[PDB]
């Protein structure tokens, strides 16, 4: 998973819970796991 912004690991986040959501860090990539 890498990112260029934060709705960016929307698709990874989307991937990692379902869920498009998240946020990407500086040069990592966060999704909203719940």
């Amino acid at each position: 998973a890498s990112c260029r912004t934060p709705k960016d690991c929307a698709d990874p986040c989307r991937k990692e819970t379902g869920c498009p959501y998240g946020k990407c860090m500086n040069r990592k990539c966060k999704c909203n796991r719940c």
